């Protein structure tokens, strides 16, 4: 109930934390994992902001307030939490280094912010599981859903007292950049990636893609948000594989509630069905993964590396059906 707010204390502490200087060279590279770095991840987004938009994009304090309540509003779940919200946000970073022009100011700041955002207040229950049961978010929200609470949620933050970061710009660029944030979260619902990666597809086929054209840029936008949601497939193997545990411990636990309420879950879901699990692994990279990084490097080439690392991990998921995997600590 409610939206909470950061303390002074942890404000006016992000305010002066220093990015240990090794980091700076490290968090420039797509495959960079914030794992090891807890303490550093609200610093790391300042960073990263402070590198793509200039440090003085947004007035520090705002910005510092308006991050730290944004991890407040992270529940404390397996996997839709503060950690992949850091981890989303870097992978964009990533993306907008490499390919720095062909952005606005305006969509680069609204893209990390949007990134930062884009799973806020999850509860660790999926589309499926809030209209199944007709909580009352799906009555609100009739397609899209947590993705329209999340933005929902990201606008709550903004009218805080002392959190819009956004206030500076004008009146015009300000309703630009809610609208940016709005399509990039609503973006992340993965029902909506089939239909937008099969357009780009053909756009980019065809030759008729066309950025100057602002439906494709909405377009390629939102198959950005889908590869940097997805980037823990793109990690190193042992990073891959450690997510790939907290996905399912969320996936397990809603599992066990539709158990309650009389119905059998998908097998994804079922925490009975864990071997089950590899060729899941393996129909989610064939179905989503790597046609998503397929396009993405097309039409930004500068992504390569992530398509080439998701390529390593479908790989490695194909080794543990062959039975060749070794061991693994959890
Ligand atoms: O939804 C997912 N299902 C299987 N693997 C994933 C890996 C990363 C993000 C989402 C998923
Ligand atoms: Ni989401
Ligand atoms: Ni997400």
């Amino acid at each position: 109930a409610g939206t909470s707010i950061c303390t002074s204390e942890e404000w006016q502490g992000l305010m002066q934390f220093t990015l240990p200087v090794r980091l700076c060279k490290e968090i420039e590279l797509f495959h960079f994992d914030i794992g090891p770095f807890e303490n550093m991840w609200p610093g790391i987004f300042v960073y990263m902001v402070h590198r793509s938009c200039g440090t003085s994009c947004f007035e520090l304090e705002k910005l510092c307030r308006f991050i730290m309540s944004v991890k407040k509003n992270y529940r404390r779940v397996p996997y839709h939490n503060w950690k992949h919200a850091v981890t989303v946000a870097h992978c964009m970073y990533a993306i907008l280094q490499n390919n720095h022009t062909l952005f606005t100011d305006l969509e680069r700041k609204g893209l990390l912010i949007a990134c930062l955002c884009h799973d806020l207040d999850h509860r660790g229950f999926s589309n499926s599981y809030l209209q199944k049961f007709d909580h009352p978010l799906a009555a609100l929200y009739s397609t899209s859903t947590m993705e329209q609470h999340h933005f929902s949620q990201t606008v709550s933050i903004l009218q805080l007292e002392g959190h819009n970061i956004f206030s500076t710009l004008s009146s015009s660029e300000y309703e630009q950049v809610l609208e940016i944030i709005r399509k990039a979260i609503i973006a992340t619902d993965l029902a909506l990636y089939f239909g937008n990666r099969k357009q780009l597809e053909e756009m980019y086929q065809t030759g008729s893609l066309n950025l100057n054209n602002q439906s494709h840029r909405d377009r390629v936008i939102g198959l950005m948000m889908t590869a940097c949601d997805l980037c823990s497939v793109t990690k190193l193997w042992p990073v891959t594989k450690l997510t790939a545990n907290d996905i399912y411990a969320e996936f397990w636990a809603e599992g066990d509630e539709m158990k309650k309420l009389g119905i059998q879950p998908i097998p994804m879901m079922d925490r009975d069905k864990k071997d089950e699990v590899p060729q899941g692994q393996l129909g989610f990279y064939n179905a989503v993964a790597i046609p998503c990084y397929t396009t993405l490097t097309q039409i930004l080439p500068p992504t390569e590396p992530l398509l080439k690392a998701c390529r390593d991990n479908l790989s490695q998921w194909e080794k543990v059906i062959r039975g060749e995997e070794t061991a693994t600590w959890i």
